């Protein structure tokens, strides 16, 4: 019956759910807080695995203006009905931005989980890069995964007292599933060098993804003992490009999206990871897996500077060369093996929330 | 199978539900009547065993809300074959529902009729709501002789006014672990504060008075169940959340709230209902307003106005904790302000006399 | 360019328009004020007095009271805010007057009530007009009472004396402003003017009144009646089916206000259930027989200007006979010199009350 | 038939229309550009005076979330239908924010007129202070009125090449009406002010409604009682609550002329005749010093710190004793008066801001390497 700080948790996507799950679990266990989940949008599967129970699903997530209009227009009512005291948004989504704005309209304070990631390339990608900069102005409190991300927030006028370097909750999430099976994946990878590849970014759809698929095909032809596992993003155009280039190759296992527990176990077994995923750039180095990044830019410069990760873009010759170097030269491999925190990020977020909103002078 | 007088019961809020619950229970138990509940709260419904036949999901601009109730309440009143409609208190629901009932020529009774400050449109719209309901209602259940006098001054005929007392006393009587652990062996002040006209700075001054009293009196405790509004929660939380002597609470179930009030040494409130409940438990009340609709407790010395002046609140709480003669002067037995706890039965007999009789 | 008090004027019916017209004209002429008309429902009355509505809400019509009141409460706020209304005036006893007063109160726009304090003392009779007056009375900051009796009714409902002004009735102002087939029909004959519209008298009671007209016509070959019919098909049908063959009765369409007042001036007496005609007819020295069991104009009853006759055909025949046959009974129902309902300066008295309340500082 | 850069101009209010009008006129006159006006929201009167012709009026206007939702949802269609290339928004309005976002959603680049004004008080006022910081992240180009405002933009991570110190277009707007004596005349205002010391007062901010405005009105009443020769002209913001507070405190005082909103030409002429100006208006803080009129600011904070630092303006809040004292000092002591008009500093620009905006637009969007 003691007053709990009621913390709104608003997300629409898998990566948001994975990164918020450890914060939800910490808020649930602590008697000083009550998490209240509102979804805007694979997700049931993540909710089941971590035991997340949404109070409300807005069935909103299509033109960007129409989607943002609906969230700005409609999120206020459930936030008020659920007596939310403070709202947490995560990452770079149009949900995170529109929900932060909707919360601000009701004078509900906002906290941003995973604050301060920047490429320095204006509107690239769109709208994610501008979403971060808008959320940054709306948020009272910022949970930065790294010192570099905290620096980016100060350069946009955020006061140092509003910034906590908590590390990234994705490390917490990884640790939760590492201390907890898939027959077909085990049978396919057992006793083989397996490359794990994920690729989903809209700016790479069609021809650039086709080049990456051609690089995979070439590596498979040249290296009969090499295997690839490619869990496919749930978009029909992404599935069609990989399927049409690779479905006949016995050395490639094209997969449905994997449950996070199975995905992390697979990543642990992989010899290296090719990805355009932000989260996988954080997860893979933590498991000592070299990462080749299928983009021209990254929001994770820490991995680049430490030699954990290299940019490879969608150039098939460079991908073939760089994967070859790592498989053939054990010194190049070892040169690519904490950037993103220790796995206590949820507890550091909780203590920042308690200090800001459960304290009086 | 004998004809029952079907009594519409319309409310949208906790205070209405608490005050109507004893009337609903009396109507349910009496074979001459059938209560029909329409809402415009689940926890209060569960506690008293109230089962709404219809929930209109209406409760935003005042004009839009009143428009919806006037427009939409008629259909469920007609569908449920309501004979007579009861509304309670001062809400825009009570006013708009009384009007919607009048439009269908359904006679209206007003529970807790005739409370006045004498300050026009203060608060708005509650003060005007009472005066509009007063003209719409055929029958008025006044809690006190003073309230009956206010009805006569607005042209209500004496035969349409019954001094029933307040059903909140009935409600208290019906309901009579972390809270126990926090209060056991300590002087505990119970504080509630919710009025829109006190939001922000005035509530901040009251919270500062609490902080000062806590610093000066290490043995003093406060329990503050917070009104479910984020701005109210924010002011108390930001002023008091670090003070070990203050337990900030979620809204309490009515049974738990009344038990806490019984254990408290005194009550600070801007609540109308708590001004009626606290004196009935012999707890001195300091009223966190510049006006009250409960002048009876003021006149009898049960209650004193303190407003949102932190110096006056500190002084007045100090007087009661330090001077046992000042304390006893606010509990003197013998004078009954708000009724005996038989208000539901007196309402039922007024309903039977008016609408279950023939000349 | 000096600030004007912007006065909302809200009405939906002929009687409201007639009684508000002199106040609108006074507000228009005075530089301290700007009238803003919003209608809920009349072109003919607007043309005659030069009233120009800024907004017509197309709300009124066969419609439920709750649906109409819901629409006015819901929708009148927007034009009141858009037109920057400072204060709102409503008139009389209509559901428009009540719902508009409430809509204005919701936007914290102060309300004034023109023709405040009329009471029968019969609860919900008629419905909803009697309750509308008592609701408007609680909502209004300022009350323009036509008579001392009406002011007394307001004090008995808890209104402070400082909020009540005895202005008289603006219908006298309206009459004074307006002061061929009808001429051809009435020339050389004693003509009774009859109007009857009240919903509580529809069907059988109106049929009894029509039978009384028929009986008077049969017994008095020289007597004529002119009956302008309220625009309701049921009212038209009852009079038409009882009287359309009688050469002594002219059933009429509603008359323009100027023509109606001229006809009333020519009439020997008036039979009506109209509130306004009970005020207009005595001012022209015409005895009034009131086709109701109650009146909100007790002043005319007490002064002998008017008598209640209800819908009893024997009583109507008797009372009309007495007035036509006995010039002493006729003269007893005329009081030239003395005024029941005001002097025809009610608009100016309203304006000065508005200036005192809302265009003054301590 | 040569391609013009089609520049969307979106506003809903008088202050926006006044500050955008000189940019619209410069875009209209230059053959390289075509202004396209879309309104969201007194305004006809400003449109007539400057010859602004809106292509679309949205009639949106109420809860902030509902209004912002409607602009984000519905402004895209007219922007696309009118083939807008670039969008300009002005100031701190929820229209400016929601329109900038709606433009960004259609990949229409945004320029912000009057960029970089800051109090340093988070969410004060709400939502204007956050609107500026959101527009700042959305806009590709920023027209800062002062070097101080440009400094505030760089501290929020704006690249120097995206910030131009143009000055404030309100000075351009003033200059456009100063040249028009015939249109600036008003019989009743002339009769009231001719041969008298006249104080001009405007006050509209929501955070001052009710009690604070009442204190300001009491200060006016006290100054009037103490100084029988003093006059006040108070054009009232079109809000019934604002009108009621001034009317109920001042309507009987022959020394106070309460007015309907004045046409901008007449308002600037009145300000030129006034001995001093009391205001919570942003624009009047910029206009008054340009006419050499000391300004007392009826707020606890300002986004025009330049006028405070240069001694052109002083914060007076809504404290009636301080207002009476400060107005008294300026009327009674010609040295105190002259200290608030000292020459040697131009705070808000020279009245060439529209031309500097145009040249920034051409360099950014009408150039190839
Ligand atoms: O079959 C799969 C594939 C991936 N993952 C997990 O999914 C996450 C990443 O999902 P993805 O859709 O690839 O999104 P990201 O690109 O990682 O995330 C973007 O969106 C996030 C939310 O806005 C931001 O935090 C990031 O910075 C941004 O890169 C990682 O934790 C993976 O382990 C699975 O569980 N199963
Ligand atoms: O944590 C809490 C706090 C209060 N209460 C009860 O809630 C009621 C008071 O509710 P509150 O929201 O404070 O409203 P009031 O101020 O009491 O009531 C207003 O509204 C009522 C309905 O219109 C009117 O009868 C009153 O005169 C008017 O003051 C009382 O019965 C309390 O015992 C609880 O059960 N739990
Ligand atoms: O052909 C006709 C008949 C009547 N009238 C005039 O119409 C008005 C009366 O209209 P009516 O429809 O009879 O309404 P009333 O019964 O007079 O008015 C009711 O409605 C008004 C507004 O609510 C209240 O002021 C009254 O007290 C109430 O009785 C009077 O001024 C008449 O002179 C005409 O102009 N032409
Ligand atoms: O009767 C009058 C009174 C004022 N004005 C003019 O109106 C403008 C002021 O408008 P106002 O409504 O007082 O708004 P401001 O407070 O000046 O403007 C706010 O809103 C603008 C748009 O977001 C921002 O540029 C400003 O920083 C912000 O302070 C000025 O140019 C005045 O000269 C008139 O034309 N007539
Ligand atoms: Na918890
Ligand atoms: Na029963
Ligand atoms: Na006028
Ligand atoms: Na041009």
């Amino acid at each position: 019956s003691h007053m709990a700080l009621r913390v709104g948790i608003v997300y629409g996507t898998r990566p948001e759910a994975i990164k918020l799950a450890p914060l939800v679990l910490a808020l649930d266990a602590d008697p000083g807080f009550e998490p209240v989940i509102i979804t805007t949008g694979m997700l049931d599967e993540i909710n089941e695995l971590f035991g997340l129970r949404p109070r409300h699903n807005l069935d909103i997530m299509q033109r960007l203006s129409a989607m943002a209009s609906r969230i700005v227009g409609e999120l206020g009512d459930p936030l008020l009905d659920e007596l939310v005291d403070v709202a947490v948004v995560q990452g770079d989504t149009s949900t995170a931005f529109a929900a932060a704005y909707a919360a601000a309209c009701e004078r509900i304070p906002v906290a941003h989980l995973e604050a301060g990631l920047r490429t320095g390339d204006r509107f690239e990608p769109f709208p994610e890069e501008i979403n971060r900069r808008l959320i940054t102005q709306l948020a009272d409190l910022h949970f930065a995964p790294t010192a570099d991300a905290a620096g980016n927030l100060l350069a946009e006028g955020v006061r140092s007292d509003d910034v906590y370097v908590t590390g990234n909750t994705v490390i917490d999430a990884m640790h939760l599933v590492l201390d907890r099976a898939n027959r077909e994946l085990d049978a396919f990878t057992e006793g083989r060098q397996t490359v794990l590849l994920t690729m989903h970014r809209r700016e790479s759809w069609g021809i650039p993804m086709g080049r990456v698929a051609a690089a995979v095909a070439e590596l498979c032809r040249s290296r009969p003992t090499l295997r690839f596992v490619i869990p496919l993003h749930p978009n029909p155009e992404v599935r069609r490009v990989f399927r049409s280039h690779l479905s006949s190759l016995t050395q490639v296992l094209l997969c449905e999206p994997l449950r996070y527990s199975e995905f992390i176990r697979l990543m642990h077994r992989a010899v290296l990871v090719l990805t355009d995923s932000g989260g996988v750039q954080e997860e893979a180095p933590t498991l000592g897996k070299p990462v080749l990044v299928l983009r021209d830019r990254t929001e994770r410069p820490e991995g680049i500077a430490a030699g954990c990760a290299r940019l490879v873009g969608t150039d098939p010759a460079l991908i073939v060369k760089e994967v070859g170097r790592l498989l053939d030269d054990p010194e190049a491999y070892e040169a690519m093996r904490v950037c993103y925190g220790e796995g206590d990020a949820a507890a550091r977020c909780l203590e920042a929330l308690r200090e800001r909103w459960l304290s009086s002078p």
